[PDB]
């Protein structure tokens, strides 16, 4: 996999990866409970501060990195990065990892830029930096909290697009949206991996731990 260029499609025959941004919040503990309980894997886009904070989910942090889901960054605090300078971006960056490993011992190589919002100039940030960059390929629309279009945008997009995205933070995607999705996925016979693992990437390339 190459470092700082947009990826949208899982690779791997049979997968998919359902993925969760803007994280962790109220919620999330009830996600990962609902994965976990149907033997799948999810995929965390956090920030350090947006509707939750790292620190006040350190055993949920903790049983997500040592269950092999797969967390990613989404940035600190859920900025445009393109309406940033370079060294702030790359702070934006940097601040998240270095919150992460104080709490939990990892920091991620994977991250999605928030509201998809990236040139070329943070996609280079995200190059020296050596991450993935993680686009999406099936869109829920989960956020605006129409659940019947959602779950019908999933079905409909399923077959062919396997990087799904959703909000974990909102209460109606965990409640209502989530146990569609997995359903479906049961009824697919579609393997439910990290947004790794459905590239071909293993556990051992999610994190890095020696600090910069
Ligand atoms: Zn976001």
């Amino acid at each position: 996999l190459p470092n700082g260029v947009a990826i949208f499609k899982c690779t791997v025959p049979n997968t998919i990866a359902l993925t969760f941004d803007d994280g962790p919040h109220i919620w999330t503990e009830n996600a990962v409970n609902q994965l976990e309980a149907a033997g799948m894997k999810g995929t965390f886009f956090l920030n350090g501060k947006n509707f939750g904070e790292l620190k006040n989910y350190v055993p949920l942090l903790k049983r997500m990195r040592a269950n092999r889901h797969q967390i990613g960054s989404h940035t600190w605090d859920h900025p445009y990065l393109t309406q940033l300078s370079d060294a702030a971006v790359r702070k934006q960056m940097t601040d998240f990892e270095n919150e992460l490993r104080r709490l939990i011992g990892y920091y991620p190589t994977y991250m999605r830029p928030p509201y998809f919002d990236y040139n070329a100039k943070t996609l280079a940030v995200m190059k020296e930096l050596g991450y993935r960059v993680i686009h999406a390929d099936l869109d829920t629309n989960d956020w605006k909290f129409d659940m019947p279009a959602s779950i019908a945008a999933f079905k409909a997009g399923v077959a062919n697009n396997r990087i799904v995205l959703a909000h974990d933070v909102h209460e109606t995607t965990v409640k209502t949206l989530l146990p569609a999705m997995i359903k479906e996925v049961q009824r697919l016979k579609l393997k439910a991996v990290t947004v790794g693992e459905c590239l071909g990437e293993p556990y051992a390339y999610w994190y890095r731990v020696t600090p910069r």
